[PDB]
């Protein structure tokens, strides 16, 4: 097998390659003076199953993935398999107003045209998997998150909204903990929040889990609500830590700690999903 | 017909739309907090021939084109026709080393998959045309450049290297002028230049023409050479004025004026290709 490690995913891809006892093949990569992207893979990938590892979220990341898909065509490879730890544009998986792109659709179509398989970790909404002509697998960071928190004192696992439920139910089951979610709504400028079930959080230690942290607004608000109700400790976890200015400070206003995975590498990437990806590769 | 004017081509697209008595339809466009691109075309495009005008060279331009090609699928259109006044990645039209992308190939395949036709103005190397499943037309700024310089005192039209020869031959003939080209080559750290034919440029007014000005090294050097040999005026034109790294100033050290087209809009964009694109649009109909 050959593991290609793209710029966005050097850390995770390296962890993966080492575990698999194989080279993390990186491109030679630079920008031409006019700003166009240049890539080169001088290693002979002929006859190998190739696993390209890189996020598909920024303009640059998309260009890096597309041009990689072209570069590898120089070789008669056994198969080409895309693994995008964080899959970009998953949030635009339908048209929400007329004349909008279904961004995740056209992009998945493109990737699927040039590969034999696609996989990502905890895609936002699985609708997008249906846009691929090749098998598109949704991998899960659950076990890695459970591994981390087995050595932490936790009373409840909590979803910040009424949508992150399945993940929180699975994670809590594996930790042997109870769980609940927070339903937040705005009714005429004023905010209303319901705990379901209506758990007493007074003096309790809470692990809040979500899939993505962007602006952090969603998790920051719920953390503040729970702190207000007497939570003794709040841990914040997400799979994909984007942390756009200035999410970390909003969250840490009321939460004690932030721990995300290495799908998107940051100072808070304390939980690696390498094992989950290796399983997929081993079986693919 | 509906003309869609993308961010990179607002000036040219607007000129085209106005010439054709139609709206230059712009997207509502913005970046989400995480940096992902949002576009929206609220106009009803159903039943129309659509012409999407935008360059395809920057990362953002590529995303703009791709997401536009998805957004317009919300409507039952008659046809979708891409016009990229400047076509990105045309310079990488083969693998020059093992394991390089053929960037112009994969990108052309993508655009072709979501359109009924593609056009650009003066592609760098027509090899890339063959990468498209749909008809990929190479329009030319020649007549526009001619129309500008028929009112300029010019003695010779000149190619900066021995490759943009057909264009310079066509332009000089339409101006009723002679032409030559400069062969520059490096031989053991020294640079050797030959004029072909070996024209005496002393006291002569020269129009240098290329397809793209990027770093402008070749043109700046040639201008210096020609100036040293006694040229009285040097005009520099190119279809695509990218102007990276101070190139325009490097060139103006020895050239008198720079005039480029509006394929890439800058303060040097004095020659519009709107008529050439309108003629193409008229042919494809609507
Ligand atoms: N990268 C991004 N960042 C922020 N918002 C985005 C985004 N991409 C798309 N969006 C917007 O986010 C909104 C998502 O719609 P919502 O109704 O809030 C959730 P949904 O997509 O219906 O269900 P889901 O979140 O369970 O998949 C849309 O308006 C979409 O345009
Ligand atoms: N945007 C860009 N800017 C600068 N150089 C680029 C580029 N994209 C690709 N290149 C490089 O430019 C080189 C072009 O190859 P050359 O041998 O100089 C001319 P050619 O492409 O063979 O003929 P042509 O210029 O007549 O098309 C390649 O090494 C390619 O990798």
């Amino acid at each position: 097998m050959k593991i290609i490690a793209l710029r966005s995913s050097l850390k995770l891809a390296a962890r993966i390659a080492e575990e698999l006892k194989t080279e993390p093949v990186m491109p030679d990569e630079r920008r031409f003076p006019d700003g166009e992207l240049y890539l080169r893979y001088d290693e002979d990938l002929t006859g190998h199953n190739i696993f390209i590892i890189g996020n598909t979220h920024s303009d640059a990341e998309v260009m890096e993935m597309i041009l990689t898909l072209s570069a590898i065509q120089d070789y008669r490879t056994k198969s080409v398999n895309i693994i995008a730890p964080y899959y970009g544009y998953a949030r635009q998986h339908q048209r929400y107003k007329n004349g909008e792109p279904i961004s995740s659709q056209i992009l998945t179509e493109i990737y699927s045209s040039y590969s034999n398989s696609i996989a990502t970790v905890d895609i936002h909404d699985e609708k997008t998997l249906s846009y691929s002509k090749v098998k598109f697998s949704d991998l899960h960071a659950n076990d890695a998150i459970v591994r981390y928190y087995k050595n932490v004192d936790v009373d409840y696992v909590v979803s910040p909204d009424d949508g992150g439920l399945a993940r929180v139910a699975d994670i809590s089951a594996k930790l042997g903990k109870k769980h609940f979610f927070i339903e937040k709504k705005r009714i005429d400028d004023r905010t209303v929040e319901m705990k379901v079930p209506n758990v007493d959080v007074n003096g309790k230690k809470l692990l809040i889990v979500d899939d993505i942290i962007s602006t952090g607004g969603t998790i920051a608000k719920s953390s503040g609500l729970l702190r207000e109700k007497g939570a003794s400790k709040i841990y914040v976890s997400a799979v994909h830590g984007l942390f756009v200015n200035g999410s970390e400070n909003k969250i840490l206003q009321n939460a004690d700690e932030i721990h995300v995975t290495d799908t998107v590498e940051s100072k808070f990437s304390d939980i690696s999903v390498y094992q989950e990806v290796c399983n997929y590769i081993r079986d693919i």
